[PDB]
Parts: C-alpha cells; structure tokens; sequence
C-alpha cells in the first residue's frame, strides 16, 4: 500500500515551516518553496519548523515517513543502500537500515511497520519554548538521492503527520527531498528549470 500525501491542516491547523538558508555553494539544507523541495548534504541538520493555529493535547506526536514520488515506486519502501545501512553509524536509537532520524531528541521512537514494512521516526510534540511560536525538530537525511541499490536517482517525498497519543490523523504535510552534495547549486539549477 502507500501512505498518503494529501495536505490536512486538521482542527489546530498544522503546517511546516522552512528557514531561509539562501543558495551559496557553501549552504548545508536549504528549501525551495517554489518546488515543496528540501535540499540538503548527507547526514546534515535539517531544520523543519512545526506550526498549530493552536495547541494540540498532551500526548500529541509528530512522525516523519519517506516515499518514493513516482507512481510506479511508490509501493517500494524507502531504505537505506546496501552501504549505508552497514556503515556502523549509528546513533544508538535509529536502526541502520532507516534513512531518516530525529537528532537530538532522546525521546525518538523508530518505527519497522510490521504490517508494510515502512520505516517511520516519531517524536511527542512539546509546546513552543518561551518566547517562540513554533517548534523546530531536527531531520538528518542518511543516503544520498543517488545511492545504488537504494533511492538509485529516485526522488523522495517526506510526509510528516501530527498523530494523537493512538496514533490517529490530526494533520499532515509533505515535502519533496533531494540529499545530493552541493545543494545550493541543485537548488538554483532545478529552480532555473522551471522557469
Ligand atoms: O505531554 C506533555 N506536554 C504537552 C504536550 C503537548 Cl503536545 C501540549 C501541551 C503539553 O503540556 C508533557
Ligand atoms: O502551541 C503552539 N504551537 C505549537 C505547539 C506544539 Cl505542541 C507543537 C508545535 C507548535 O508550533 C502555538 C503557541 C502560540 N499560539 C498558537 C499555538
Ligand atoms: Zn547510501
């Protein structure tokens, strides 16, 4: 099966919000709202702000899920290659085998569907700190878009649900990613395409 995709805000109006990292070939993670896309280097911090028009309850999660976007992918799970997943890298909580981790969250829990095999890496949700209106969760991206054997040049999409404590629907959103090496200069490359 395939998970879905489609936009929810949901009763407390979930959506995500990027920084602005601009395009210098320096740049680590940078957004292109143009085209939904994350850009970013491997294993890199990237920054994804979760916003609510108000606060959901205590117990409230938010997961994060990769799938292929192409149609005739999609019902392929989205994986580490057959490198990376044995790079003895490991963080201690993610499994070797999933592309997407939470850093810096001790409260992490990785998900191995034991029905659709997918992988998934979920957090609780904690209200804005002092100050802010927003929370931030840190994503690291552990292939590159262009591994063998893995994502192979597939592009990928990231689904992020906010899920009650039973892990019910409360809102979702997505983005597409590529993890390549240089992503100021993909950005500004398929930002020119499209125009
Ligand atoms: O669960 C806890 N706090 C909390 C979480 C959320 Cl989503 C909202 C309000 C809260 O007070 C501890
Ligand atoms: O609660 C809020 N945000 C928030 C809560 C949680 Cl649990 C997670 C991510 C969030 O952005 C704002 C606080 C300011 N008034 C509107 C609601
Ligand atoms: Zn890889």
């Amino acid at each position: 099966s395939v998970p879905s995709q489609k936009t929810y805000q949901g009763s407390y109006g979930f959506r995500l919000g990027f920084l602005h990292s601009g395009t210098a070939k320096s740049v680590t993670c940078t957004y292109s709202p143009a085209l939904n896309k994350l850009f970013c280097q491997l294993a890199k911090t990237c920054p994804v702000q979760l916003w609510v028009d108000s606060t959901p309850p205590p117990g409230t999660r938010v997961r994060a899920m990769a799938i292929y976007k192409q149609s005739q992918h999609m019902t392929e799970v989205v994986r580490r290659c057959p490198h990376h997943e044995r790079c003895s890298d490991s963080d201690g909580l993610a499994p070797p085998q999933h592309l997407i981790r939470v850093e810096g969250n001790l409260r992490a829990e990785y998900l191995d569907d034991r029905n659709t095999f997918r992988h998934s890496v979920v957090v609780p949700c904690e209200p804005p700190e002092v100050g802010s209106d927003c929370t931030t969760i840190h994503y690291n991206y552990m292939c590159y878009s262009s591994c063998m054997g893995g994502m192979n040049r597939r592009p990928i999409l990231t689904i992020i649900t906010l899920e009650d404590s039973s892990g019910n629907l409360l809102g979702r959103d997505s983005f597409e990613v590529r993890v390549c090496a240089c992503p100021g200069r993909d950005r500004r490359t398929e930002e020119e395409n499209l125009r």
